[PDB]
């Protein structure tokens, strides 16, 4: 599903301002991603084509990923930064990047990514260390954890520049922010809705960032660091 | 009720998001607009936060705006762009802009707006006649008549620089694609949908820019110039 009224009217935005028009090989990935088992965490379509729109927008070069899972923001993040764009991306599974790593070196963009297999946080408080990474970062894409966000953030902060951009990704977490206290939902979702509530409220209040949530996909909340 | 899945979830975003971080007098322009005599068409909360975004983003400084009344969107343009950049206020018919003219002279960022009154579609074929206006424009935002869109962006086009970026209200009208033929939906909406789902195949075509549709409000489309 998704988050607008009728599943129509999300279709009608993607036959018309979507699939026309949208590279291949993100259709090519989509379709391996689609055989998948957890393929409900890809990425929509609509949402990567807003991340190429903002990608553009404000000219990145440098960015981060957390959270690669096959490779669909990946790829329209690379597909949309310069010929001498870097992406230092960061996965626990690496198997599943493998899965759709072929169709991003047969688009001639994989030079641009940095794979690091493993947990975000320790990478994270190692880069902190060093004075020269901080600001150096156009921008971070955030679609891991959930219970581990607020801890980024720490220092996320510190990494961006001030020019900015963090996009934590799936901040309507499904509509669970709302439903009533009687309407169970999976496992998953009512253990990782705590943390978004949480999550956004920290991010409503930081004076470090402007912010604005977006309803696109699961929900982006972009925010820019003003210091 | 929003283009969400549900008011609540509409609530939510308004609640935690914007409010919060709302700007001064957006509430007070938007109490105003609510008392308008005729108050039809809708005025959406969370328009504000993110032109800011996008206007901060792309860090517009010379823009303008096509179809004031009382000037929210306007509003929103001048608090976010610099204190040193201008909006061309393109104009509007009625002076439902007057109604808000004081908050807008309160919040003190007026001296930025250039408004002119009665049909632009003049003043940009005048503009166009002089090779300088060509891509002279950072930022456009249309919200106007509708059947005069696909009329504004002939010209438009060219008013715009590289990025640029033409975002234009209501490309979703409410939820456009209904039921085929046998939709309870009032004439009033029924006619203009006819240009809607025209512009929008338009722009979904068109080579010189990318485009995106956003659920924001009632549906804003972002187009970016590519040629
Ligand atoms: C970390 O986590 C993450 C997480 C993600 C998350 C992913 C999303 O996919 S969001 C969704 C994108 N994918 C999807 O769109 C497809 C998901 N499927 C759905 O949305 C669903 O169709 C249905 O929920 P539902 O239709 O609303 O139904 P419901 O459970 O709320 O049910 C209510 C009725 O069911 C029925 N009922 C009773 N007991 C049960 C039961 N045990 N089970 C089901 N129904 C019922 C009764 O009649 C209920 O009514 P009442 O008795 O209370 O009056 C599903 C939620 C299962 C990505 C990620 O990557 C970064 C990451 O890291
Ligand atoms: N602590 C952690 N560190 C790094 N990656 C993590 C993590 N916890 C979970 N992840 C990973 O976060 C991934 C993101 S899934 C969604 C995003 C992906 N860019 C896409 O568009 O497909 C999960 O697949 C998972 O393997
Ligand atoms: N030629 C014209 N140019 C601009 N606006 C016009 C117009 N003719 C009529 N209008 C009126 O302009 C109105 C603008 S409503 C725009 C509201 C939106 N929240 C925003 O601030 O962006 C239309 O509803 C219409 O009745
Ligand atoms: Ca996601
Ligand atoms: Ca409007």
């Amino acid at each position: 599903k998704s988050l607008l009224q009728s599943d129509a009217l999300y279709q009608y935005i993607l036959e018309t301002s979507v699939f026309p028009r949208e590279h291949e090989a993100m259709k090519e990935l989509r379709e391996v991603t689609a055989k998948h088992p957890w393929n409900i965490m890809t990425t929509s379509a609509d949402e990567g084509q807003f991340l190429s729109m903002l990608l553009k927008l404000i000219n990145a070069k440098n960015t981060m990923e957390i959270g690669v899972y096959t490779g669909y923001s990946l790829l329209a993040t690379a597909l949309a930064i310069p010929e001498d764009g870097k992406i230092l991306a960061m996965d626990i599974n690496k198997e599943n990047y493998e899965l759709g790593l072929p169709v991003i070196k047969k688009a001639g963009v994989d030079h641009k990514i940095d794979f690091r297999e493993g947990p975000a946080l320790p990478v994270l408080d190692e880069m902190i260390k060093d004075e020269k990474n901080h600001g150096s970062y156009d921008f971070i894409f955030v679609d891991a954890d959930k219970d581990n966000y607020l801890n980024y953030h720490k220092r996320l902060i510190d990494l961006v520049k001030v020019g900015g951009v963090i996009g934590y990704d799936n901040t309507l977490w499904n509509g669970s922010v709302v439903a009533p206290p009687d309407a169970p939902l999976r496992k998953y979702v009512r253990y990782y809705r705590d943390f978004v509530l949480e999550l956004n409220k920290a991010l409503a209040v930081d004076p470090r960032i402007e912010i604005c949530m977006l309803p696109v996909g699961d929900g982006i909340t972009i925010c820019r660091r003003i210091k």
